[PDB]
């Protein structure tokens, strides 16, 4: 029953490390299921959930974009921000969601849109992942 | 004069690939000059210029943070955005700088200042690096 060593790193350092059966992530190209033996690969990740499977139990992590690196003996997710499901502050993410929506409807604006949309997506992603704890 | 392979990749894909005598970058910890034989290292990068020294000649790349991944033989810069100095659209970056400055100067409510400050740093860095083409 083979496993892959996975590490999730943010600019603050490692947030998660384990040996798991499968790592599923959303790359810019599509959903990827990384199993032991996967060829080496470096792919950009979208604001999405990473799903880490170990003996049927699945651990969810909100990844606010970053990069996936797959090597023979390791899988690394390098994320601009990452939170395990159980560590997401749901109130804060709801507040963030509503703030982005308010900006996006601003009209009276020096409001930046592209970044306001990304702010909304990071909040919705965190809320979706938190539902899984 | 030993070399290290350098790769710079962004969510659009590779920006640069070559063998250089040294790569210098601004990590969260401070400036790093990476020579061949450097031990493994993952470090987050600041909004900065990467200086790639080759045959006396130096190539500059504007890097909008992301991560540095070092092995004795090869250095990967995984950037949220990166532009070789000669590829920087100066008119664009100046407009971004002035747009961010207008946003920052606004005493109006939820403009979102943190990411306005980051937008300004990115434009200033690009304008500075373009000068090094
Ligand atoms: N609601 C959440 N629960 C736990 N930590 C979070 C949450 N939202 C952001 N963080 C953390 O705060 C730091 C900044 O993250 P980021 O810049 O993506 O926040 P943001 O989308 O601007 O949200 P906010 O406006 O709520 O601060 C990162 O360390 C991140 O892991
Ligand atoms: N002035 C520049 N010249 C060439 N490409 C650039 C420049 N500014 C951003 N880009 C490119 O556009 C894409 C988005 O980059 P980024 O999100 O950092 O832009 P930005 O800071 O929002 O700037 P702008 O407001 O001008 O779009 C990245 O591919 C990047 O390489």
């Amino acid at each position: 029953m083979k496993t892959i060593h996975v590490s999730v790193v943010t600019p603050d350092g490692p947030v998660y490390e384990d040996d798991v059966e499968m790592v599923s992530v959303k790359a810019k190209s599509g959903e990827l299921g990384i199993l032991p033996g996967h060829i080496p690969l470096v792919a950009p990740l979208e604001i999405s959930a990473a799903r880490l499977k170990k003996g049927g139990k699945t651990q969810y992590i909100a990844v606010s974009g970053g990069f996936l690196e797959v090597r023979p003996d390791k899988v690394t997710i390098l994320a601009q921000a990452a939170e395990r499901a159980e560590d997401i502050d749901v109130l804060r993410a709801k507040a963030a969601k509503e703030r982005a929506e308010r900006r996006l409807q601003s009209q009276q604006d020096d409001i930046d849109f592209k970044r306001a949309e990304l702010a909304l997506k990071r909040a919705m992603n965190r809320l979706s992942v938190a539902e899984m704890k």
